[PDB]
């Protein structure tokens, strides 16, 4: 598996920080930091950083913010082939923070994703992107019916499909597609939401999900597939005490391991290494992900146990 196609979100993340003491409910002097984000987009960048040939299809506006996302794609080596709607704005997450980093309030405009309908997913151009790929990844930013239709296409094309849950609210959108998803990445809350730690595999398999990863807190992770499950040990003294992030990094490291054909025990430890790299300091980010950095962090990752 060399080529991964991602179908999911890619938004602008704009963060405004107040420069002085906060005046609540009023104007404050500040300055804006912008960067690209979105579960699918972040995972796409990560997979590219880990050596895969990655392409992404995300709903995109005809604006400069969309071009900022496109540029961040190119910087990470991701082929950006957007579903462009020239009259519309690229989705955005805008936060205003106090000088001390406290979140005052954030506004998400994600409506553009509603345009990615099953009808649009079914166009020849998207099917050909799928046929050109070796592995698919989606996220639950896409509409529910689109996710189900995507599952049917993956089936018909015999393409492996992975999914990122994004949030407990969004996870439920994956319910009909479950039987067509080879690996679903989620945390504790998203698992409860879609389903109704070593227990997740049998609960989830009867829900029709043949494999996935569920994370809990800083240090517990379960991975499963059609016949197997594995779990992470608590860290020893010398070992890394946080192996969980936003979710992109775990997914990317795990999926990278599976796509290279490693065991779920090995995939578990790689995903953990990848997550740990992104959270090992206040300043750590997924830009620090590479095959070499994962290789370097792996010796610090607790052992995994098949069950
Ligand atoms: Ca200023
Ligand atoms: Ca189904
Ligand atoms: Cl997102
Ligand atoms: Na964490």
């Amino acid at each position: 598996m060399k080529k991964i196609l991602v179908l999911g979100g890619a938004h602008i993340d704009r963060r405004g920080m107040i420069e002085t003491e906060t005046a609540p409910g009023a104007s404050n002097p500040g300055s804006w930091m912008e960067e690209a984000g979105g579960g699918g987009f972040n995972a796409a960048r990560n997979l590219s950083r880990l050596g895969f040939e990655v392409r992404i299809i995300a709903p995109r506006g005809g604006d400069v913010t969309g071009e900022v996302v496109a540029e961040a794609a190119r910087q990470a080596g991701v082929e950006d082939t957007p579903f462009t709607f020239l009259d519309r704005r690229t989705p955005s997450y805008t936060a205003i923070l106090e000088r001390d980093g406290n979140l005052v309030i954030a506004l998400a405009d994600m409506d553009l994703y509603k345009l990615f309908t099953p009808r649009r997913l079914k166009v020849r151009a998207v099917r050909e992107a799928i046929i050109a790929s070796d592995f698919l990844l989606c996220d639950a930013n896409l509409p529910e019916d689109t996710l189900t239709a995507l599952g049917l296409i993956a089936r018909a094309c015999e393409k492996p499909l992975a999914a990122i849950a994004i949030s407990p609210a969004k996870a439920v959108k994956l319910k009909a597609a479950l039987g067509d998803i080879d690996i679903l990445f989620m945390n504790e809350a998203e698992a409860r939401a879609l389903t109704g730690v070593r227990d997740w595999p049998n609960i989830l398999r009867k829900a029709g999900l043949s494999g996935g990863v569920v994370t809990r807190g800083a240090s517990e992770v379960v991975a499963f597939n059609g016949t197997e499950k594995a779990i992470l040990h608590p860290p020893l003294i010398r070992e890394v005490k946080d192996v969980t992030g936003a979710g992109d990094a775990m997914a990317s490291g795990y999926l990278a391991a599976i796509a290279e054909g490693k065991t779920i025990r090995e995939a578990l430890r790689q995903g953990a290494a990848a997550a740990a790299i992104t959270v090992q300091s206040s300043f750590a980010t997924s830009q620090d992900l590479s095959k070499d950095s994962v290789e370097a962090m792996l010796g610090l990752v607790p052992q995994a146990e098949m069950l």
